[PDB]
């Protein structure tokens, strides 16, 4: 099974090969003919009455390839919701233009005996490989009196009358769900560190390394020497730092982010390094 260590403490003796770990498989390198730009939101039921399939009520996609005939006219993300059961149609309602602002809220316009069960808001992101999931428990009675919804602490909770709507709010804001974006730049890892005892934010810079191969080396020519990345470092998603032969005066914290801001990628590999004799 795999592992993240985002923050250790490790000691090297002096003059060693130095290897500080940092991968992740979101940072792999992949052309253009295989990202798949596309969000996906969905609506499952787990029936409580029927105790064992979960299935799928309605999806909606956010991008598509218009076509008229054998003419590609092009691909623009727009948007149209599908429900899976030719009964729901005109039952089960998402917003229009559910990703443009987030809100994917499904409407029941009358619930049945049928609609009880645990509902999960599905998001799937094609290009950036995201998964995110609420959940919503619906329960029918009968009883006007008993019909409300409530925060159990964790999901919503619905009691709605038997023929009366319901609204299962699933709101996500995050830009990488929506369509508003930053113009994509290319996936980068930056290498820095600090002496001991200094914030984080005081860092100087080591090493930028680009997608694209280019990479960016600071510091003065001794430093520099003895610090590098192994090369085709997004083709595998490994940018492990090299530091041979470890000094003395390399003891100190560095830190390793992966950016992909794109898809709302930020994240840090803290290295405490110790160096000893
Ligand atoms: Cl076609
Ligand atoms: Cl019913
Ligand atoms: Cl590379």
């Amino acid at each position: 099974d795999r592992s993240v260590v985002s923050e250790s403490t490790v000691s090297w003796a002096a003059g060693a090969r130095a290897v500080l770990r940092c991968q992740s498989p979101r940072m792999v390198w992949t052309q253009d003919r295989l990202h798949d730009r596309q969000r996906v939101v969905h609506w499952d039921l787990s029936g409580s009455k029927a105790g064992g399939p979960a299935r799928r009520l309605v999806d909606m996609y956010s991008t598509g390839e218009q076509r008229v005939g054998e003419q590609r006219l092009g691909e623009q993300r727009v948007g149209e919701q599908r429900v899976y059961e030719p009964r729901d149609r005109g039952r089960l309602l998402l917003p229009p233009s559910a990703f443009h602002d987030g809100n994917f809220s499904l409407f029941i316009r009358a619930v049945e005996e049928t609609d009880e069960g645990l509902y999960t808001c599905n998001l799937h992101h094609h290009y950036c490989h995201l998964y995110e999931s609420l959940a919503v428990s619906l329960e029918v009675t009968d009883d006007p009196r008993a019909a409300g919804a409530h925060w159990d602490g964790e999901k919503e909770v619905l009691a709605v009358e038997r023929g009366a709507p319901a609204l299962l709010t699933c709101v996500n804001r995050a830009h990488v769900w929506t369509d508003r974006h930053l113009e994509e730049a290319q996936q980068v890892v930056h290498w820095d560190r600090q002496p001991p005892g200094v914030p984080h934010d005081r860092a100087d810079r080591l090493l930028d390394l680009y997608a694209s191969g280019e990479r960016r080396a600071y510091g003065p020519p001794f430093l520099r020497d003895r610090v590098a990345v192994e090369a085709d470092a997004f083709a595998r998603g490994d940018f492990s730092l090299l530091i041979d032969p470890v000094e003395p005066a390399d003891e100190g914290t560095y830190s390793c982010h992966l950016h992909h801001h794109y898809c709302g990628l930020h994240e840090r590999r803290v290295f405490h390094l110790r160096v000893t004799e």
